[PDB]
């Protein structure tokens, strides 16, 4: 079977309305808009509104993440202090893959846009998978 | 200062002994010689030597997946007859990103060159996870 | 040998000056920032400041690239009118592997954060290749 | 209106004809059996059957490919001699992101599978690209 090209895709960012990020794996009123995803690779990638004191729940990147940092600050590793980054708007940051990511957190309102390559592994204080959250997880929760 | 180029490998792989693939993955005492591993993109590479009966666990991948099975008989997906594939040697198989293989199997002494994108997630029958299985776990295994 | 995992990265952007991008594959007084390379994979990530009138040379996208339009209003494959995209801050495009940018180009000033996999083929009218450009050109154009 | 899973894919390769590789990037006579593209990273895979004395064109990979060769001898690099490798079968090798084939050549006859992601880029001597070719030309090549 002969295979065709992808198709591009464009999407006007102030015309789709924020969401909810998923309780389970965050707190304190995370906002998000799911902009891509690629099926073929795993690929996905995201833009996110963070609240002040608004964190992420841990977890680890099983391959290569790279965000922009377009408002605000956000601890990663533990914050610059600890040995991580504070990441200050305007940042660009290049996680890893195997980044463990404990309490990514946003000490100010935040606004960053990042791209997945493969899911997060969601994990309990011992290090043991609660989810595996990728690309299809992400469609689903933000179109389903 | 500047990022230099990742070096090239090769493998006299008849001067690689067969070592055991992990058991708590795995039944049948299948062996293996892991061949590659890419940091950066979570990519692994490994050639598996499959007696007849031995089977894999359930897992997902999360990535795509690329084989070459030399020699004998493997079903994957449940077998063709169930819907799924049954490889015979020689056969390429790719298994696309989040590929459900509840018990990859081989009726026959078998072996297959594989090529992973990512981890496998080990999974419960009720699809929890157990364990993300990635390069650097392939490498583990392997290395000591 | 036992390979360690890839060091994550931070960049403060407003502390790294913009460099002129190269007039050989583009015109108008684009400026840029590379912010990332990954020689492994071969993806590279960028920030480009456009001014009104600016426009990259002919080129072919050999791998995915995804971008994020902060301000202004960018015309690609066309434009909107032409049976391309007219992204319009805040946007968001996916450029597919194979993609064709004969002259992507900014009618308004414009800023837009890109990520590539792999090389930017750019092309004669005929489509013969003149130059391929990526990871390892971006970084010494950079860098050196 | 949500995005699909890949389908998965499976070739009984022995039911598959080898077919004449394109003239303009091979000299002596390498046969072929392309096996998979992937449409949106751009990779491809395929097997090939390389006569003694058979050599592809000078080219660079934009990606890494990594190859298994079944039967034979292939200089890499120049040959291990040249600070290259020199592969004998059963061999493995990676060949990373921008590596640099003048000549890959076949000194007794041969036979290697091996998976590219993205292009090759045929050059001049002087460097200067002449065809890039990725998952989209192999495919044409294959198909008709
Ligand atoms: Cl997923
Ligand atoms: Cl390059
Ligand atoms: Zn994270
Ligand atoms: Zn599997
Ligand atoms: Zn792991
Ligand atoms: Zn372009
Ligand atoms: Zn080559
Ligand atoms: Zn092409």
């Amino acid at each position: 079977m002969l295979k065709s090209k992808i198709k591009e895709e464009y999407v006007q960012m102030d015309q789709v309305d924020w969401k909810p990020f998923p309780a389970a794996f965050s707190t304190g009123g995370i906002r998000w808009k799911l902009l891509h995803v690629s099926p073929e690779m795993g690929s996905w990638t995201a833009i996110f509104d963070c609240p002040a004191g608004s964190s992420f729940a841990a977890h680890v990147h099983v391959g290569p993440g790279e965000y922009f940092l377009t408002k605000g600050k956000m601890d990663v590793r533990g914050g610059k202090a600890a040995g991580g980054d504070t990441a200050i708007a305007p940042g660009y940051g290049y996680e890893s893959a195997n980044a463990r990511h404990d309490k990514t957190e946003f000490p100010v309102a935040s606004e960053f846009y990042m791209s997945f390559l493969g899911p997060l592994t969601f994990v309990k204080p011992d290090g043991s998978p609660i989810a595996v959250i990728g690309w299809e997880d992400a469609q689903g929760a933000w179109a389903a």
